[PDB]
């Protein structure tokens, strides 16, 4: 009994987190499967720190103060269960296991119940910000068994990133899967935000003909307006960056976007629960499309585009319009993001604090921005808000951005620039805005070809079946 | 031994199919869980037919000739397994169970293996066309254990719908889940096609101001061009239809589109396998959006649209442009549809005949059209075709439709008409066409914030990690 908490997982993320913990005055007993890495760590990155290193799970379990708090930061699916397998022999009733890997929300749900059943408090939390984030201030998103929360509270919130008015970007999210689900809606939104920038970039590059210096300059001006955000910032950096030969490196790298499943999963949940999260879906699908790199080289030789009409208009005005389109669209993506969180709250019965979450994403994580701030006080102003687009700030920000957004999409469309996410955003906006949508023809068709029944507009609730076929005959 | 085949499931679909079978000279032993319905059937719809009716599963099993062929048309998930449970006691090695319900492709895979294991040949087939389809000519899509196929061959293909040059719209699709998967990609495409028409309809209604008579007239002209298809045909009918008070009924019915999971599932599979099936996804999401009927009535009061600019242009030209937009988009949806089938062929290792499938969808089913014909001889012309957009017919049909399609989307966008599917279609087309897409910035960002590595454009295969952060400092 001396180590406050133990962490199993000596990858960069685990090391940088153990280190941040130590720096906040917590003694950490490090453990890892290939126990050599523990020794390596102790001699190297952890030399001179207060950290203890175990060489067996039972040693690690002995070094702990009660209630035993151990953390699993094992990149995993299977591997987490196996560790849980091992640990429960060794644990007293009331001991805590936190799982920091980006797990599947349902696995977390399962695990939490099972361990609760065997007296152990399980919490799964999303950790975000990468390795430099892990080191000095991660967003942390904990969920599972709330009994554990006062016991891990101090650590989690001390190592958490802290926003301007000193609050940690870490607070308990909710029951069983809540943290892990919140975590993966986050990565979904992250996918959305990067595709929106790729599109803004494609429009400046092919329609406006800007070279990468001017383009980087534009991204920098943008990081000083409503778009003050980490991804706009590093984008200006990436565009500026010059290689060993002094030429820009972005033109050099292969356009096949990789994935590690979390964004895919956000889109799949929307589909399962019937939540119209369209930009994230479009984003996952735009990464799928770039993977067909060979196929597009082939299609370009054969499929033809619109007649080339040079951009005839002011470049500065257009650069403005793209700013406004990227922003109005970002709003729609986030609005859809929290509709997902909302529906899952009804689905699994969790009382999520949407402003709490907005705040946990305001610092630490890759999607940090001034923007999550305005989202947070939309939900402070009204925590029962049904949809972000109805909060006056956003309601007005979109209303203002509106014909710049339409003018950016019309030119892109004319010019042949692929804009999946920019167009879904307009399509969702106009969809949601309309109190009468042609979905009644879907319904009339379905009652016709497949006997499905339909409701009248006045008298919701009663279902009718008209015999269309022949109106006599 | 007298009944050629047995069918368990006396719903309208089961009755109309038993009846079609009888008419092709096959003695059918009908069975159903609530055995009263068998008696009801025999006295009523089946009076004077050659059909036999059982009153117990073991009686039904006795009435059968060997190899025993029984059909499950039980609307189900669970219920099918339970019947399989019952039936295997009663069956000899080599007996066949066909499952006609719209099952989950993975359940079918499972079931096929398990029964193959116990000597029984399982085949799951999609059945399509509804009850009037079932009666006189269903599309049938069989998959599972090919040993069973010569034994059910005659029945299935005799009752199948037959296309102009006399071939049945039924041929063996492939192993284990192939039939059931082909079936559900079909319903996905069906979703796509109806949303595209709702959009064409929304543009004629709000931009062009056409009343439902003229609108119906337009749909009828369209069913006489490249768009000769059953859904264009019944749409003209639905628009014309007048209620008991002599006013049009479509304006009367509630715009909240229902779902029964199959379209949802197509979109989810695309996401799981990384296949960019975007219109179907947009379609499922446009039905999700209409379900939020109360929410849109609320949003309409608060969210504002573009400045109302009257349509200033020729109505007839625009009606043309919408024809061309609906068509170019339909092409992109189908092209994506078969990319899904293709990837599943690589995924589960089935040798699907894409022209075979195109043909099975050419008659019978709700998506029947002259269009599936041209798709079929694209794949006859080249069965190794990687993507429908590369077949000269389509390659040219899109090239022709192209600035009508762009002009329809630009006006819709300006006017505020929600067009999810029409815009994804342009976005996928321009995406696929481009041999260089901004996905390299996604990659550069990911190597920066999350150490993910990237390939150079020349030298695919080697992965680099640049330390961006500071280029010195
Ligand atoms: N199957 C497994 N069982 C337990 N831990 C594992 C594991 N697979 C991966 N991990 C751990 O996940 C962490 C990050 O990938 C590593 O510490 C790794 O342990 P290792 O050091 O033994 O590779
Ligand atoms: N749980 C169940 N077990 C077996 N058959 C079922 C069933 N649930 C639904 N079905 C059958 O599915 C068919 C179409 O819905 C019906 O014939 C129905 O039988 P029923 O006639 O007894 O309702």
């Amino acid at each position: 009994a001396q180590a406050d908490i133990a962490l199993i997982g000596l990858a960069v993320m685990g090391q940088n987190l153990i280190l941040n913990m130590n720096d906040h005055g917590f003694v950490v007993c490090a453990f890892n499967r290939t126990v050599s890495k523990v020794d390596d760590f102790l001699a190297n990155e952890a030399k001179g720190t207060k950290v203890l290193g175990a060489h067996s799970l039972e040693e690690m379990v002995s070094k702990l103060k009660k209630p035993r708090r151990i953390i699993l930061l094992v990149k995993a699916g299977q591997a987490v269960d196996n560790f849980i397998e091992k640990l429960v022999p060794l644990l007293d009733i009331g001991d805590i296991i936190i799982d920091g890997g980006n797990s599947e929300y349902r696995d977390t749900m399962r695990r939490c119940r099972d361990l609760k059943d065997k007296g152990i408090l399980f919490v799964g939390s999303g950790v975000s910000g990468g390795e430099d984030g892990a080191r000095y201030g991660p967003s942390l998103m904990p969920g599972g068994n709330k009994e554990a929360w006062p016991h891990i509270k101090a650590i989690f919130q001390g190592i958490a990133a802290k926003v301007g008015t000193g609050e940690p970007c870490c607070d308990w999210v909710g029951d069983d899967g809540a943290g892990h689900f919140v975590k993966m809606v986050h990565n979904g939104i992250e996918y959305g935000d990067m595709q929106l920038i790729c599109e803004a970039y494609h429009l400046m590059k092919d329609v406006l003909g800007l070279g990468h210096k001017e383009m980087a300059k534009a991204f920098e001006e943008w990081n000083k307006t409503e778009l003050d955000s980490f991804l706009i910032e590093i984008t200006a950096s990436i565009l500026k960056f010059q290689d060993a030969d002094g030429k820009h490196l972005l033109p050099k790298i292969r356009d096949s976007a990789g994935q590690k499943g979390t964004g895919k999963w956000t889109a799949i949940s929307a589909l399962e629960y019937g939540v119209p999260v369209t930009l994230i879906g479009e984003a996952v699908f735009a990464r799928c499309l770039s993977s067909l790199k060979d196929e597009r080289i082939q299609a370009s030789k054969k499929l033809k585009g619109p007649q080339n009409i040079p951009f005839e208009g002011d470049k500065k005005s257009f650069l403005e319009d793209i700013r406004k389109a990227l922003y109005a669209s970002k709003i729609i993506s986030y609005a859809q993001g929290f509709m997902l969180l909302r529906q899952a709250a009804t689905e699994f019965g969790w009382t999520l604090n949407y402003g709490g979450i907005a705040l946990m994403w305001r610092g630490g994580c890759i999607i940090r921005s001034v923007f999550l701030g305005k989202i947070k006080d939309a939900f402070d102003r009204n925590p029962g808000l049904q949809n972000l687009l109805l909060d006056d700030f956003f309601k007005s920000a979109v209303e203002n951005c509106q014909d710049s957004w339409r003018r950016a999409i019309s030119t892109g469309v004319q010019a042949g620039i692929p804009m999946p996410c920019f167009t879904t955003a307009l399509s969702f906006y106009d969809g949601y805005r309309h109190a009468m949508l042609p979905a009644n023809l879907i319904q009339a068709q379905r009652d016709y070809f497949g006997a499905h029944t339909y409701e009248l507009l006045a008298k919701p609730g009663q279902f009718i079946h008209t015999n269309w076929t022949g109106h006599g005959g």
